[PDB]
């Protein structure tokens, strides 16, 4: 149907600008440490203490297949990466203060973020 159409072009618009605002988001982790997931070879406890593991690789994975519908799910999955973070890791190592670093800076990107899903509609 056309109405289906004109659906899959507003998501694949949606997608193009949760591209942008993802790119802008991994810049502000230069250390690249939400890049990949948490090796589960490396650290095989992690998925006794974090039950919904999250990275930028698997994000972007999902958002190229367009499987990000609203920015609500978008947001969903980037408060993972940084909660996931802040759970596992003691509040003076590296890793902890870098998700507070992306959630602070993080937050100026996703405020205009809104704004422009809702103005463009
Ligand atoms: C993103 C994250 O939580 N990383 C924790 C970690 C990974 C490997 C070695 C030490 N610590």
């Amino acid at each position: 149907s056309m109405e289906q159409v004109a659906m899959e072009l507003r998501l694949t618009e949606l997608t193009r600008l949760l591209r942008s605002v993802l790119d802008q988001l991994q810049d502000k982790d230069p250390a690249r440490i939400f890049a990949q997931p948490v090796s589960l070879k490396e650290v095989p406890d992690y998925l006794d203490h974090i039950k919904h593991p999250m990275d930028f690789a698997t994000m972007r994975k999902r958002l190229e297949a367009q499987g990000y519908k609203n920015l609500h799910e978008f947001e969903e999955d980037f408060d993972l990466i940084i909660d996931n973070c802040m759970k596992y890791n003691a509040r003076d190592t590296v890793f902890y203060r870098a998700a507070v670093r992306l959630r602070d800076q993080g937050g100026v990107v996703l405020r205009q973020a809104r704004r422009e899903v809702d103005s463009i509609g």
